[PDB]
């Protein structure tokens, strides 16, 4: 079983009338839920407007994220995997890595809007790193939890870029 942390979706922006049961019935459309909680005040029991769900598998998390936007009990909510940005730094690509290497690999994580292969300001030579900007943060979130990224035969360092 994948680590539980990687099977969780944290759901912001809930309707205050959403319950454990209604949040569960909604997100069970995209997989088996082993846990589903609406956060509430300990004294008033009034919703805090957010919660989380835990799927049985990471593929189920993916399915839920691919089904965004989610309207739950009449309100569009904001699910996120376990710093919300749309851009990554990709290091270690050396001088022989081109746009199409980066595109063919990273397009399978999300929709790419910008690829920027970095060159030396003085010489024009490639510096061996790049930035990739996507249309949505979940691509980056999937990317940076991987232990490894292999592109053009290179083991790359990938992190969020601000
Ligand atoms: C952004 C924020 O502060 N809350 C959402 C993320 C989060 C952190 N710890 C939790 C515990 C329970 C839960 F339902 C959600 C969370």
């Amino acid at each position: 079983k994948e680590p539980e942390q990687l099977r969780k979706l944290f759901i912001g922006g809930l309707s205050f009338e959403t319950t454990d049961e209604s949040l569960r019935s909604h997100f069970e459309q995209w997989g088996t839920l082993t846990d589903c909680v609406v956060m509430r005040d300990p004294n008033t029991k009034r919703s805090r407007g957010f919660g989380f769900v835990t799927y049985a598998t990471v593929e189920e998390v993916d399915a839920a994220m691919n089904a965004r936007p989610h309207k739950v009990d009449g309100r569009v909510v904001e699910p996120k995997r376990a710093l919300t940005v749309k851009k990554i730094f990709v290091g270690g690509i050396k001088e022989d890595t081109e746009e199409h290497h980066l595109r063919d690999y990273f397009e399978q994580y999300g929709k790419i809007e910008v690829i920027e292969i970095m060159t030396d300001r003085g010489s024009g030579k490639k510096r061996g790193f790049a930035f990739v900007t996507f249309d949505d943060h979940d691509s980056v979130d999937k990317i940076v939890i991987q232990k490894y990224h292999t592109v053009n035969g290179h083991n790359c360092e990938v992190r969020k870029a601000l």
